[PDB]
């Protein structure tokens, strides 16, 4: 269990040295802080879209070295996006999830993909 | 419910600000205008030719994002692909279908993929 | 002196037999029809972006087979661009310059690339 | 002279409509913040990064459509590259720099490329 | 019901004016060449993987354009990949399948791809 | 049955002729190498990422050309990444097994892909 | 002094290991015996197309190793792009020109590319 | 002075981070053990090819980030591959140099590329 930066924003205690991968982690970043600042629709797309190509594009990284932990790892993307489908104004845990989600099941790969 | 352009040609107001998607929606406009000026199959082959590689394209790309909306979309691109290959001679229907779809079902996604 | 079309859209007599430089023709074709309809900033933007690229595209084909005339191709599509760059609003003679350039010009690479 | 977001982070009234070009953006928001918080080489790394790899992929998408404005952006970006490699530790002028670039400069190449 | 060339070789008859799909054809056309001469493994490995390529090739491109006739398509190719993975020496029916493969069935993808 | 290298790395021996493949494997042989020498987490994620990413590129490769031993090698790859992801520290299995495939299953498609 | 085949077709002692040149180098076989079956503008075309497309790729593949024989290799071609583009109907020279050059000059940059 | 591995293979130490340049630089290990093993023409080439290959595209993830010590990193390899052209059979001189190249050269990207 992880702090959560304030101002919510990347930092480099995210790393994990696939810059590809960390520079889509920074949008995800901003998308939440927009809705942290106003609850609306383009705030909204703007995290879903980032957040839909940030999973696709990290799945198709570990899929490229036949990663063991790939379906437990998709089914938590897929989790999240639905929340995000069923958006219910909860930015506490959508703060929570992405910190722990990086830093502990995309933290898991590295070295392996 | 909108206006038909005469002559049957892209225009601005059509802009979905995906330069792409415009380039590739400008080829089933001037599909549908040669149809319009004789049925034949050089002209039909034509339209066909270009909507089945803008659908296919179009549908990359919300897939690319995960696009909540995909399902949807990919049945309406089927049922015009449908109506192009058991083709009756109704420009009209075309005319129609094409502006309705792109400003309306095409305007969803904007800022979203 | 071939005959200009109207509506100055593109038919199949303009056809190359490469789908996407045909493609990327009926996007001029669209850019010369708009500015006839109103000569203004967005329309000269929108013919001067797929002028651009239609050009860049054909002369990467050239180059791809080491096309013996590509000097000569790529300094008459300099030459519009140039023309495009100072518009003065002579719609007419790039209505002209559009259907002399394709069937002459692009026509002769036709086989070698 | 255009607002500075507090938190330096990017907001929507930045964006440019091309959501590469956005998704990029914001890594350049990001690493001027956290410059803001600590002035160190890990910092001035990441920031460094991000703006060579953003300003090259958008010089490849000026390029793409030969854009007319191409030579004086580059100048533009080759610049502010040279106040990151000689940093003095002002990030009110980076501050400042990134948010006029896009406002006045990208926002230039809007529906040209 | 199409002439054999004899030397079985390609000739611009064949040109399907795909250039990619002409320049694989003659791959194909060499392939039975060999065959005729010498009915061994290294010519009929040559064959085979060049068959293969190019099917597969083929059907890529009619994907692209969701090309209506492709199921039909794909079942001739997926027939003679299984002949030539039963090899029986009947270099008669290989130099005859694949002249009216071209002739007929790859003739009729022409403007629709 | 062939010879074990000592020290366990690539040789000439093994060249495959497809200069991708061939680099892949000398991945491989110092995957094993290190776990020779430490049998430890480093080391088998090493092995494991390379075998991985060997595994799906040769797989790529052979599906390109349609090849007909295909499934068969397919079934080979998987049951040593199945071995991989239960190690059980036996080297000397995974020595033997590296360089039998390579020299009778990966030696098969030489010319066919 | 090699022998010339008869029929001049590609033959497996033309092997130079890479599949993609081997596909290549069929086709230029193929442009000159359809010129020396009727020397026209169309097989002219054929034949130059597939030879620059071929020396291009091939200088491309040298290119990426950074090949020490790169320019001695790339004005060999050169120049026999200038005999295409001067063509005088000498179809022996080109016959042995392919030859040699295949032999001699392509052969020896296996291995090293 | 860095160590020199027995055998000289790569290790875990030379971790750089970025998975393709480490597949890489095992594969210069490897053509360094070889001619260690017998210095002749095969074992000259493998090391080459791999050499001026993994230089190439180290130099184009460089470019990619405009790096800032591009140029002085290229002379280094550029001096090494005149070292392979010119080779005198020195390879003490080439385990000392990959090993000090990596460590102190290669290492000085990371984070900024």
């Amino acid at each position: 269990g992880f702090p959560i930066p304030d101002p919510y924003c990347w930092d480099i205690s995210f790393r994990t040295f696939y810059t590809i991968i960390d520079d889509e982690h920074k949008t995800l970043f901003n998308g939440i802080l927009l809705l942290s600042q106003a609850d609306n629709a383009d705030h909204l797309n703007e995290l879903r879209r980032c957040t839909g190509k940030h999973f696709l594009n990290e799945q198709q990284l570990m899929q490229a070295s036949q990663y063991a932990g790939y379906a437990e790892h998709k089914k938590a993307h897929d989790d999240f996006i639905h929340k995000l489908d069923t958006w219910d104004g909860d930015v506490t845990y959508a703060k929570n999830w992405l910190v722990n989600h990086i830093k502990t099941i995309d933290f898991k790969y590295r070295g392996k993909i």
